[PDB]
């Protein structure tokens, strides 16, 4: 049996076979986890139901984390089949597209800031609030961050602030929920060509740069991220909580490799 | 003094205890000309009195919850200072019920929204509204706290909002550097100001810090004021995007209390 | 088969059943790795040979990392049975005991500094130099650090500087060896009652403090560290290099939990 | 100036390009009295000339490889300054063959030993030898580089030695804080001094930094000098154990060159 046997894990954020959440789901399934899936809106319904069935799952529930009621209804439905479960993968990041091009100070707005932080940071702890009493001891929560939290990256703009808020959220959630038996961590992934790359100019040349200066001399895949994610939601990682694990091939720890 | 010739807007003076009050005094002592904002009609009279005591006549209302308030303020400011040399952002707020008890239970969507809006977005909101008024060589400063970087009991959603604010420092420094503007923060140690109002065990916390801080005291608004004046002066020309810890070394020690 | 099948990993630093290296070895063995072991001096010979046999291993070699010749001879012997292999666990830390009590500036000496850095930092890259041509693509190197690298901890003294040197060593080794297919990481472990706790005053009260303020409300074990270590030397962690992973239950990411 | 009344020992002046030369000039300009050390007989005449130009007569040999040299120096210094207010450590060295090529191939046990001995241990060696001579309010300063925190090509074992040095800053600040002594570092951006001698592609590196640094220039010894003077002055009373980046914001940006 895999190292996720006996675990029930909810996975958010599967939008396509390219999604980081899809790679996480595949690895967790390979390691024996029973999975449940959410989807943002009705456009993704049929599609996520198909990915879920491939991964042994009947449990496919609508959840728009902009709305407290949607989160509450989704966990009420999940509780009909999983009265308790062992944690969830938060793989949800969003800012209005106009925020992510151009000079940051000119591009950012109060509303773009509000949405980026609400959807990409608040929603992680919103989900934890709503399922807190359903978690078993040994449970693990996981979210996905990016180096733009720690460094100023061109065009990433207000998403960098939202990810910095999210990484702090990881620490405060880990500190609050640890005593009752829940761990909370993040993977800071290197850039991956997913739907989150849509309309981001210079994304090809950006991946080429990472490929050149990353110590392992390739960019990471959703399979790399999936394997680390399965570890971090498994009991193998029982000694890790509140941690942001860089799964970017070492990109963040080198400088001036370009020359 | 080493701010002679600079014109610096100071937000956030609420009482003689305020961090911004200590910053303004230090900056005045080093020769800056100062302008002041006040949040609301409750605070106007105090800020006018303090401003007058530092030789300033420029006291303008600004509630950073409202874009129009920030715009109107900088329009008024431009009648007397068509250009100036930066501003001190000393504004932090979350609804008080956010700052008591288990973080996951206390946080709400609205408390989160407000904390991030008032404590983080307002810094770049201000920079947006005065960007064309900044001289080359200008400096912007904000105040952060160790709760950005570590989980501190009861600081709760303010820690996320400060983490957003420190990233804002980096993004703003990266964006405005090429125009000649630096952006930095001070991560101050705890100080008993109005920001301690209603906070559980604040005195026990200060006693802890005073015992484990390397300099064996907690910091004052004089200590923060002196570092702020440096970070807004041309002496710090080599420093941008930085969060400077002005906490007596508290953050760099561990298990000091065994 | 376990997630370390087809891997050959050399393990340094087993001194007793309490050693962090012993917990790492047990987990790697459980996950299907073939192991080889070193021992510092002849006092540990019989004992390490016994731990190794329990873990399926005939390969037990002397190695004192103070001496380049000892490291070279040991890898020449290892190459008779493992012409190539897949990485090693560096679990070796030492400073003269007088360095680790009292005010740091009064306790530290040039010689105590020299030894602490030589044995606890240089030896990691010494070992990599000496076996570089024996590593397969996919190989992984791992060392053990401690929070005293990042924070000033009473009495840890010059070992804090040596661990900071070691964590930088992790980054420079990862950057140099990544392109040929080798990853290099560290675990920063929370405190564990091992022989490395010998003669450290206040170690009981220190563990009690960690137990109280760690988010998971217990101190970590060599089994926690072993499971993370097996992950970091496995292909599951193919996207991680140059990283210092905190396996301390979240201790480092909280502050003022005491109150 | 803001160092009036302070007496500061400055190590590491080797040429007008040295970081320590810029520090000494800034400190003199702010009113400190200065004393100087020189490594060896080769450097004596230059350091005496520079010292005389800054009104100092206190020029003492000190090779931090030797405990007796440090002791003898502080014995000599105590004949004129029985107490003083801290020192600037601006000393970094690895054998040059360590600083070229693949790190794992270039590093050796002896090159490692020397880099850590001269660049890191010597800072606490100096503090040990003058500890009883430091006034309350004293400040110690050293110079680090981003290679402590990130793997930089060719910087090689100097990056480990700087990481050891920054931990030394923390441990020294923690140990000496309660006596009234602060200890900090400046992590300076690259500067073309004698420390660039023989270094591969140093000019290409500076061009890179000047393109991606937020302030769009590399830093000068004037920039570092001004920050050093602040960190050794009572204006920085709230700051100890800190590594202050004086690199124009270079370290806080990423992928700026796309
Ligand atoms: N792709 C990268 O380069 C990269 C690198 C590091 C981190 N990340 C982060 O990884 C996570 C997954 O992104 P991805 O790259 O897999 O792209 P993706 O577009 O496939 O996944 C993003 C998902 O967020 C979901 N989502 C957005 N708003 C939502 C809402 N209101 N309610 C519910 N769900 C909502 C979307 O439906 C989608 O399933 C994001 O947080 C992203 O910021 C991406
Ligand atoms: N006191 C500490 O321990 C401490 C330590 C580190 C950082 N900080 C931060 O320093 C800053 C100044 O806090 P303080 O300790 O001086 O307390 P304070 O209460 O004196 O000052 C906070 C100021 O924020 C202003 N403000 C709040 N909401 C506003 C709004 N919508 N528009 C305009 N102004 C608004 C208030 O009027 C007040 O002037 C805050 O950002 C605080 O988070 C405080
Ligand atoms: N025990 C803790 O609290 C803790 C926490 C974090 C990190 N660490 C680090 O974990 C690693 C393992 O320590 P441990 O706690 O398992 O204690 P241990 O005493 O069981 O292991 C230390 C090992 O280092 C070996 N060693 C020392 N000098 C050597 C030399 N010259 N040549 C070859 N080997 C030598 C010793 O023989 C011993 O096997 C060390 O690096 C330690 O600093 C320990
Ligand atoms: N130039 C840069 O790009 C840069 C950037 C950041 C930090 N640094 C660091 O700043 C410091 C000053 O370097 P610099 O750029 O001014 O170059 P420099 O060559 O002018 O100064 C280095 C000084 O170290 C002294 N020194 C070397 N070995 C010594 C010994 N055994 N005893 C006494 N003194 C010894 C030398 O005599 C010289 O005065 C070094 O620590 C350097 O690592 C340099
Ligand atoms: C790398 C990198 C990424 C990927 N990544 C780490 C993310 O977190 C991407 C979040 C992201 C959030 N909101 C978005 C979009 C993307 C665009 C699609 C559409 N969904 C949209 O309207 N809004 O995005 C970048 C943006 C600018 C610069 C660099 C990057
Ligand atoms: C230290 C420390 C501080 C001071 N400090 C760093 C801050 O940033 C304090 C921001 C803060 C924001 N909003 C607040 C208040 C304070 C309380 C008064 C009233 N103004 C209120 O309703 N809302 O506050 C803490 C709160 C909990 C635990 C520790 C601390
Ligand atoms: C925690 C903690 C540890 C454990 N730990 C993380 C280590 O890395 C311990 C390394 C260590 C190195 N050298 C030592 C010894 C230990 C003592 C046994 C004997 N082997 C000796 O002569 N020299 O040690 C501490 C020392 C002081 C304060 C706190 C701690
Ligand atoms: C930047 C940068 C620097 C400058 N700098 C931050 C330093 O700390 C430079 C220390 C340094 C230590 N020892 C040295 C030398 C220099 C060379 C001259 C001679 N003095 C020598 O034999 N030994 O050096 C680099 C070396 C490689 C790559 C990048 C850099």
């Amino acid at each position: 049996m895999g190292f996720l046997s006996g675990k029930r894990i909810l996975v958010t954020g599967v939008a396509s076979k390219l999604s980081i959440a899809y790679g996480i789901a595949q690895a967790m399934h390979r390691e024996g986890a029973e999975l449940a899936f959410t989807y943002q809106n009705d456009k993704l319904k049929g599609r996520v139901e198909e990915f879920a069935a491939q991964l042994g799952s009947d449990i496919v529930l609508q959840c728009d984390v902009a709305e407290d009621a949607s989160i509450d209804t989704m966990f009420a439905e999940l509780g009909k089949v999983w009265p308790k479960f062992d944690g969830f993968v938060h793989s949800i990041g969003f800012a209005p597209g106009d925020q992510l091009d151009g000079d940051y100070v000119n591009a950012v707005t109060r509303e773009g800031f509000k949405i980026a932080h609400d959807i990409s940071s608040y929603s992680f702890v919103a989900m934890a609030k709503a399922c807190r009493s359903m978690l078993n001891p040994g449970s693990a929560l996981l979210t996905l961050s990016y180096l733009g939290a720690e460094r100023a990256i061109p065009n990433y703009n207000v998403m960098g602030l939202a990810k910095a808020s999210l990484e702090a959220n990881v620490r405060y959630m880990a500190n609050a929920m640890g005593p009752e038996g829940v761990r909370v961590n993040a993977i800071s992934a290197g850039p991956i060509r997913t739907l989150a790359a849509s309309g981001i100019k210079d994304f090809r040349k950006m991946l080429a740069h990472c490929e050149a200066v990353t110590p392992i001399r390739r960019t990471v895949t959703i399979e790399d991220v999936g394997n680390s994610a399965a570890f971090l939601c498994s009991d193998l990682s029982a000694g890790i909580s509140g941690e942001v694990v860089h799964v970017d091939g070492g990109f963040s720890i080198a400088a001036m490799n370009e020359l």
